[PDB]
């Protein structure tokens, strides 16, 4: 296929094909507003906001407020899994016992009497008169993402009626001509290497073929030049990419851009832990992908806690996404707080985390490197 870069450039209205990813907990307006600032797509996660729409109206309008005008050249993400189902008394009782010998082995006074729903989904958002949905439509961001699989067809289609761009995460080839047929403007490939929780939209698929992006690329590119599909979404490319070689290396294949997340987890305007930087600057440990800290798969570098809380855990164990969540951030919360901290908590990087240190916290200085031959 032709090259997508000058017409994502174009329709963006940006100098660089970089998005930097949402990243819960990790990522903030700042970065967000910088990358948009330098000329690239900074993203804001908003997978627990579904049903808070003054709290997507407000980031937006302080994002603006760094950036300095309202063109909102922003992606704004949300989460489209499948609730948590109902009939999962027995599984759900059998976790909390579960903690409550992981807090007794820690010698943390364990309280927890329920697993507690940190946020709905936007899957449940069914009707397109929601006002989450009539908010983003005037709100009018460049780009709106969805990861984990996709709201019904007639909300995605409100949304494209006000010119937004929808993507979706993908993980496979299904999952793109899923998205083909749903007419996404936008697909994220994101390879097994991906650092955060992967987007397959079946959770924790047994059958998963884990490819890596490059793999993954190939792929789809290949069926669209095969199956001559001849109105491909844009391809964004997502997963271990971490320095200009990589960016170039996908870009060959034509697709529309790089969406790296780990890259920025260095920059002083990211939120992470102390001992999660030092893991950047003197990387000891591998990484491991795991469904028994949310419910979801999710890559982490490894730790003795992560390790065991993984091999104690059969999937068909584990409640479903998000509420062991709540379970593992009310320990690091509770560990943290009765001050013993950051042996429980999770270190979200992914698998080339251990070459994306560039000896600068600036997001600046981090993307002059990565964009150099662009
Ligand atoms: O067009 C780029 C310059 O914009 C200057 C003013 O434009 C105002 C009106 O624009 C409205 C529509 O614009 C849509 C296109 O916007 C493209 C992105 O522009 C974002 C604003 O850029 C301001 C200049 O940033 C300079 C680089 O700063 C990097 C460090 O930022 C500090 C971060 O905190
Ligand atoms: C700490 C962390 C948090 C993340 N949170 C989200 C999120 O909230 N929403 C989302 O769509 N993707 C999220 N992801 C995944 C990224 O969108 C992207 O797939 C990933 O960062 C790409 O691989 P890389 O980290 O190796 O660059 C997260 C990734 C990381 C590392």
């Amino acid at each position: 296929m032709r090259s997508q870069i000058q017409s994502f450039l174009k329709t963006f209205e940006v100098r660089y094909p970089i998005i930097q990813a949402p990243m819960a907990g990790a990522s903030t307006l700042e970065l967000a507003a910088t990358v948009t600032r330098l000329g690239g797509i900074g993203s804001i996660p908003m997978g627990s906001l579904s049903e808070k729409c003054d709290a997507i109206e407000t980031q937006l309008e302080n994002f603006d407020e760094l950036v300095g005008d309202s063109g909102r050249i922003v992606n704004l993400n949300f989460f489209a899994h499948k609730e948590p189902r109902s009939g999962r008394a027995d599984v759900n009782e059998e976790w909390l016992k579960k903690y409550d010998k992981i807090y007794g082995k820690a010698g943390i006074e364990f309280d927890k009497k329920e697993l507690k729903l940190l946020y709905p989904s936007f899957r449940s958002i069914v009707d397109p008169q929601h006002p989450t949905v009539r908010l983003l439509k005037n709100l009018k961001p460049k780009i709106v993402s969805f990861h984990f699989g996709l709201p019904h067809e007639a909300v995605i289609e409100s949304l494209q009626a006000s010119d937004i761009k929808i993507f979706v995460t993908v993980t496979n080839l299904q999952e793109f001509q899923q998205a083909y047929e749903s007419k996404l403007d936008g697909v994220v490939l994101q390879g097994w290497e991906a650092g955060g929780h992967r987007g397959n939209f079946k959770a924790n698929d047994v059958e998963d073929g884990q490819l890596k992006t490059l793999d993954l690329v190939s792929t789809i590119v290949d069926y669209i030049d095969s199956a001559s599909i001849s109105n491909p979404p844009f391809i964004i490319a997502a997963g271990g990419i971490h320095d200009d070689e990589s960016i170039k290396e996908l870009l060959q294949f034509n697709i529309a851009a790089v969406q790296l997340g780990t890259v920025w987890l260095p920059s002083s305007q990211a939120t992470i832990s102390p001992e999660h930087l030092k893991m950047f600057q003197s990387p000891k440990s591998d990484t491991m992908m795991t469904a028994a800290i949310s419910g979801r798969n999710l890559r982490t570098i490894s730790t003795p806690f992560l390790r065991d809380l993984h091999q104690s855990s059969p999937l068909a164990s584990i409640p479903d996404y998000p509420l062991p969540y709540d379970s593992f951030k009310s320990l690091a919360n509770d560990a943290k707080q009765s001050g013993k901290g950051p042996q429980y908590s999770a270190f979200l990087a992914g698998s080339n985390y251990h070459k994306s240190w560039k000896d600068t916290r600036s997001t600046e200085e981090i993307f002059s490197i990565l964009v150099q031959d662009l």
